[PDB]
């Protein structure tokens, strides 16, 4: 699926890899292997403030990518 034989992140599949690629890409990438890594259930439980990051990143930054 969408992790890697080594346990990351797939960073290369179009829609996956795509949201990780940008600016604020990097908070979508630290937001994702922080909840994967946690393996609780809810998306981003215990992970939160890279969740917020992403909102106030993404909210200020639309298409100018």
């Amino acid at each position: 699926g969408l992790i890697l034989p080594n346990g990351n992140i797939n960073w290369n599949c179009p829609c996956l890899g795509g949201m990780a690629s940008g600016p604020c890409g990097e908070q979508f990438k630290s937001a994702f292997s922080c909840f994967h890594y946690s393996t609780e259930e809810i998306k981003g439980s215990d992970c939160v403030d890279q969740f917020r990051a992403m909102q106030e990143c993404m909210q200020k930054y639309p298409d100018l990518y």
